């Protein structure tokens, strides 16, 4: 689905592309100099960040405050390594709705963290 | 050629202490890295208010992602967390599947949903990470 992911100028590391289904939400981003840590891996600073918008992005679709948000990290990502992004609307409930991000790394498939996110509406 | 299913159904049913708690539960299925169970809301399994309780929501999250522990190549926990999304009433039944997300040296981390058997529905959503002591 065809757009694009616009907010994106003034906290803001898109750097990032796409693809858009209900309650679904792919994207990707290259791993640069700019996004890492002091090793080399992108610190989970940009991860969470990450999670929160594509999330609240994928949601404007359909935006919240955020409420909780919690991030469980499993494999590191390196400078140079191309990751991609899904994020699931969960629950849309009236008040609240949740959402479930996953960040892989495409060339190998294998799952670098995985975090959930609440947000308030009204 | 292996009954992993079948033997942890009584490993379960042995070790079924708190976790004497967990004793109207099920195991459906058992692979090596997903595992499912099923449980129809009693009632001593409820709230304050006749839904699915908090706190045995978590015990179902860390004892049934700890059975799924055991399946391949146990620990103690690291960190939970848990969210809730829709109240499972009395009568209802519940099937609870978990998955393992990861392997590692020392650490395995795992997670698991809470599900609604028949309207499918999501319940609770739940991660937990374990150290492999």
């Amino acid at each position: 689905k065809v757009m694009f992911k616009v907010p994106g100028f003034d906290v803001l590391e898109k750097v990032t592309l796409v693809s858009a289904a209900p309650e679904k939400l792919i994207c990707e981003m290259k791993v640069e100099e700019q996004h890492t840590n002091k090793l080399g891996t992108l610190h989970g600073g940009l991860t969470a960040t990450l999670v929160d918008s594509i999330s609240t992005m994928a949601l404007m679709c359909t935006p919240g405050v955020s409420v909780d948000m919690n991030i469980t990290y499993m494999s590191p990502a390196k400078i140079g390594e191309e990751i991609v992004i899904t994020a699931h609307i969960l629950k849309q409930g009236k008040t609240l709705a949740f959402a479930s991000v996953d960040l892989t790394n495409k060339t190998t498939g294998k799952l670098i963290a995985q975090g959930r996110h609440t947000k308030h509406l009204g």
